[PDB]
């Protein structure tokens, strides 16, 4: 293969063009006035597009460069969004910002490394001031407030939600599936999640959302590693003939295994899914054998000296369904009876009361005690067509995010004021050089933008709201511009608040690759 | 084929251009503050490395002449990062320098061979006084605080390595594996390493490391040529059967051989690994015949008479694991039970005793006693996740892989100030002739890129602080910059140390690849 | 005006291209086998020369920059040429020579200041080594042996010559004029010159030799600064009606009076010329009344309150013949009676006596006694036809210009091989620096150019004849490359000798050119 | 060979050629870049290599010179 390489000022100026260009795609889109993108299919009806994670995921560049830096923001972005729920416009907003600040700062002929150094003291700063005025919820009726805020007004979703979280608690598992009916149901079954997702990507069948679902799948246990396709014929085979659902999680699925697994599901002979076994050492075998017990099926270990070949019906695990997504599983409605659930956790108590190890083995009893005990809750959603019932859904999956995000370090006002009210308390930082207040002043023109944004796609102008808000009423944390009704006040009042969480995520992320790419010295990339 | 020539000049400035390019992208990453290089894959998201060897080995041109240059400077740097453990950066930096010194001196109307002779006598004055200048480390305290050091001041790892020196001593066998639980642990098992590696890249199962690892694998001794297939099938069968994994150590594996080995081992049929008998001569037939006592199993030789056909699971030689390397393979807890092992050992002493060669068959003797009798030292790194562990092994081993070196040779003041104080020691040279002096003066001039580029990367200027050492404080061979912290004072009392093995094979490497260079007459490539 | 700039390398190398250009077409006239050079005339038959500064002065570049270098070194070159008499093709040679050397040399990384400084100290020793080997002449029959070989054997001029300078010594005028007769006359006359030529270059009536000649002229002494006409117009019609050429030497002749003069000489009514006073102060006072009182004529002074009006034709002076030349004029047979010419003398004698001043005072009035005293002398050259008298002449007056600088200083070993054999003493040298050892060096390669260019024009190769002669016969000074004969030996015994005092001044002035030229920065033209 | 050495090849086969006149075994070590005589030094060749290289290059020289008229393949 043969490289081409860009050294210094230009290969940074291809960069900053490339995040130029995805920045200005996605900006467009935030706040309550965001705009239109047109998205065009190679066939079909163009798409039509407010949301900012959609555009992103559909930008690619001709040129490497520019196409290697808009990629790193994307990772970026993607990632936060994962991580926190949402944030990726504001993350590529502050992202493209600090680093055309810092590609300004460092021609002027400044030190990249000081640079960073005051960027990174400004947004210490900055996380610091937000988390100390962040207002905590914990009651039911402020959850159930902060529910139906971020279910645009909706009260019904707001009580379901405050309901579930009650059952399970604010650290409990609740999952929305779709209803048999019109009114909606809340349900307390018995079921557990781990952070093991599925193998490949092809196994999923819910192309919408990128997860596989089944309903009452056969389960193979095993503490094996598998590649032969020999020990997986009696179990592919006993599935075939009960026509279910397959779903295997083993140590690791490898070499022409999973291959064959794949091929196995694109065509209609079986749909399997394969996950790997959670947890590492002893861990992970405790987990597989509490697993065992609650889906009534039992684990397959060699040092029982047991073979896959002698695997029969009545050793596989079986449950009301099963969830995967990237990160998470989740089983739903073991088949496992409930004395021997009991008894289980009669043993893990004990081990809890035995177990010498203050921290580390007393908290992973404790966490697999509670994952086996708390039970799962579950959202039936209900409604009268097909299409309510989705779109319903879709809703009450998002509102569910967001809660568990504001339930976990709180809420801070939105519109982008958060950050234009925190900008305030960096005139008083003291750093040791020139260049450290040079990366301070970059972190605090930059962290102006959201809001300016956010004005600017309701027609007016940014900077003229934004001096209006940073001029007068300069003792109210809560006072900024509601771009909805285009007027001046409280937009806690108005309902117009964001979580911690998701605005700290933004802030780092952009902050550390924006730092990184102005650090950035060369690139190479493949000649065309 | 047509090919395309280039004589003189003209061929010596296209590899001045691709050394310089092959430099210029290597150097952002060198001292403690190194810049980053984005490396594009061709599909994923972008690499960000600040690693010398990494950005090296990704750098291929689309001229032949320059590609030429480029890929002679980086055979030589993979080279000496080989032996030496690292130096690729400084290396191929030196070898830049020199390369252009030397090509502006002869454009100048000098005689190469002169300055190859000036070259060599700097390059030799410079080892020797580097050689006087150095710190040995014997007892176990020193070893702990360089292998701390080595491992970013972190105490557990440097108590850890200083153990399994003291139980195998300077000269053992010490190796890094994954562990079963948390806390680690340091066992010593019986094993043996040889300098033989595998036959072909392409058995590779780890490409991480490049490495071969099986547990619990079947071993297949013959003093035997095998090309053909039919003598490997029963071995091959048997090993299908027990569905373990394989290892040949074989006079050598050539013809249709190894490819029906590979092709087996990269379907799922069954993985095998092929090695070549260590030693030459009667030494081979010995080592083999320990080798098979060690592993429980039993030789085959054509001078008994034994076909290959009448293998039996029996004889096959079986031990806990084994690990293959480019040069090295270490097989580890032998299946052999210790009375057998203890017998032959005393027949080693007795042959010991009786032999009448005082040096060759004495020595040669003695190292095949040690290395039955010394055991291997394994350290099972401990942790709660997969990739914490995953992560901590690699510091280990890297931090183990320095220990060494260091306690080869010692260490001399790192931030490249131990060849910037080195130069002071060539004014007192005395060439025969006018041509050796400038090629003195190429070396002592090249002699300070290093620390001027690691300066650079701190974002100062390596001129002006190379100047500020080399001007005052002239009784302190520890005194240079810690561009870390953007001091001066003694770097030795900072830990910023380095071994001496890496510095002069990193020095001698670069020198006769760029005297070889600058030697160079005529170059010839493919037309395109 | 709009101007064009180059600095560093490209400036240089292009004054390097014109220098090139120059020494490339005046070396292949130098030595007994130099080749022919073709000059085209605007209009007639093409020139065949083979005289190096005939060939200099006839080249012009197009390019500005090329054409600024090769017009230093012209310059160079005419001046030393017109000091010593000699040497313009020889001083090109060695300025080419030590500015491609430095160019080279700076380009190798080297500072120029250092290298100028060596390449002094090695002209100082070369200068000093060769006035050491010199060898001087004093008697008659070697300054008769010396014009014999500078006529090319020639034995009449030679004796010629050595009876001139016996009658008024070393130092005398002696002078060439055409005779009246076939035999060769010397004659000793009365008259004197002094170091002031003629104002304007359009005075010159012999444009051969670039010098005026008049036969019984008015002489106009004046002690005025001349601009108005009014004054000049009694003194031209006086002269006009006598039908007889003037020349007017006064304090100086500007503004429209030379004009008036020139434009009255170019057409037919009058031919005049103009120079101005010698000496500068009361000197030039007593000088005037000296040469008034040779002259017989009388000085006009504003001191004595008359007028240029009252100017009559028994004051005007009258001489036997002037010569005019660039640098000096000559009066020769003045009219003015013996009786007082004497007591002048008396009265110079007695001032002498009198004056108090021992070296400025009495040094000057022994001059001016020597220059009213010597007298002048004067060789008729006599032949058949007119053509044969003006060659004989021309080869007189170039004879005659050799004896003198061999008489001034010395001679030593012609055909390059003095400075060859100088090179010798140049490893004796110790410099301070490295840089200086480089500029001796330089000095050293470039002393060989012109023995190596006299066997290149002889079609043999000159570094092969140059490497004998300085291989063997070490202990001969004068032994070298006899090109005219094709043969080795010694030099001198064959005739083959050169005055020290045209290679010093060629040596110095070439080293100087050099260096100002390889310290040059930048370079100003006018835009084409 | 005296090139290769770095030296100037005409100045050295001028030097050997001219004086020195009656040693055959007479030349230029390139190796410590001195004069004197190279069968002492261990510097020889077999005849048979040396003839063979003189007759063959010899031949084909002529071949080549006699040569009007070549022939090749049209691209």
């Amino acid at each position: 293969t043969h490289k081409e390489l860009k050294f210094g000022v230009e290969g940074r100026a291809s960069l900053l063009k490339g995040v130029d260009i995805l920045a200005k795609a996605v900006a467009v889109t935030l706040g309550p006035k965001g705009r239109n993108v047109l998205i065009e299919q190679p066939y079909g009806s163009p798409k039509i597009t407010k949301d900012g994670v959609t555009v992103a995921k559909s930008i690619s560049l001709k040129d490497k460069f520019e196409n290697l830096g808009a990629r790193l923001v994307q990772d970026v972005a993607n990632k936060t969004n994962e991580v926190a729920g949402d944030g990726t416009t504001t993350a590529t907003i502050l992202t493209r910002a600090i680093f055309a600040e810092g590609v300004k700062n460092v021609a002027a002929g400044c030190n990249p490394m000081d640079l960073r150094r005051g960027v990174q003291m400004a947004v210490d700063s900055i996380v610091k001031f937000l988390r100390e005025k962040s207002r905590v919820i914990t009651t039911s009726e402020e959850i159930a407030q902060v529910a139906t805020i971020s279910a645009n007004g909706d009260t019904h979703v707001g009580k379901l939600i405050a309901n579930a979280m009650e059952k399970v608690g604010k650290e409990g598992v609740i999952t929305v599936k779709e209803g048999k009916t019109i009114e909606d149901e809340l349900e307390i079954t018995e079921g557990m999640r781990f952070d093991r997702g599925y193998i490949s990507p092809y196994f999923i069948t819910d192309a919408k959302t990128q997860k596989v679902e089944f309903e009452k799948p056969l389960i193979l246990l095993t503490e094996k590693k598998i590649s032969i396709l020999q020990d997986i014929l009696p179990a592919l085979e006993t599935s075939s003939t009960q026509r279910r659902p397959l779903l295997i999680i083993a140590e690791d699925i490898d070499g022409e295994a999973l291959a064959a697994c794949i091929l196995n599901k694109l065509r209609g002979n079986l749909q399997v899914a394969a996950v790997k076994a959670p947890g590492f050492g002893d861990n992970r075998k405790s987990i597989l054998g509490d697993l065992a017990i609650l889906t009534g099926g039992t684990v397959f270990s060699d040092e029982l000296d047991i073979k896959l070949e002698r695997a029969t019906p009545d050793l596989f695990g079986s449950t009301g369904s099963v969830t995967i997504t990237k990160e998470d599983t989740i089983l739903l409605n073991g088949e496992g009876s409930k004395d021997m659930i009991n008894q289980r956790c009669e043993q893990i108590r004990a081990a809890i009361n035995d177990s010498s190890v203050s921290d580390y083995e007393r908290e992973k009893l404790q966490e697999r005690l509670a994952k086996l005990s708390g039970g799962v809750a579950v959202i039936k959603v209900g409604g009268s067509s097909e299409l309510e019932v989705g779109e319903k859904k879709d809703r009450f999956v998002d509102a569910l995010n967001a809660t568990r995000a504001a339930v976990e370090e709180g809420t801070v006002p939105g519109g982008g004021v958060a950050l234009l009210k925190s900008t305030k308390c960096l005139d008083k930082l003291t750093p040791g050089n020139f260049d450290q207040q040079l990366g301070i002043n970059i972190i605090k023109s930059a962290l102006q933008k959201p809001a300016k944004i956010i004005a600017d796609n309701a027609g007016e102008e940014g900077a003229v709201i934004v001096g209006k808000i940073l001029d007068n009423h300069t003792d109210d944390f809560n006072y900024g511009y509601d771009a909805a009704k285009s007027e001046y006040g409280d937009l806690v009042s108005r309902g117009i608040v964001d979580p911690l969480k998701v605005v700290r995520t933004a802030l780092v992320d952009a902050s550390g690759v924006a730092s990184l790419l102005t650090t950035t010295e060369c690139t190479i990339t493949e000649a065309p």
